[PDB]
């Protein structure tokens, strides 16, 4: 039963929340996977960034 983040986790979690073209479903798909493997936070960010870029204008 956790109360608090970790220093790389909070960075990725804020950053994935900050993306506007991301869905209330998609967001959880990177965040949940971040709780699972925080060592790859950089690469989970790269997916959320890419999917926001897919759901942007042309």
């Amino acid at each position: 039963s956790d109360n608090k983040f970790n220093k790389e986790q909070q960075n990725a979690f804020y950053e994935i929340l900050h993306l506007p073209n991301l869905t209330e479903e998609q967001r959880n798909g990177f965040i949940q996977s971040l709780k699972d493997d925080p060592s790859v936070s950089k690469e989970i960010l790269a997916e959320a960034k890419k999917l926001n870029d897919a759901q942007a204008p042309k």
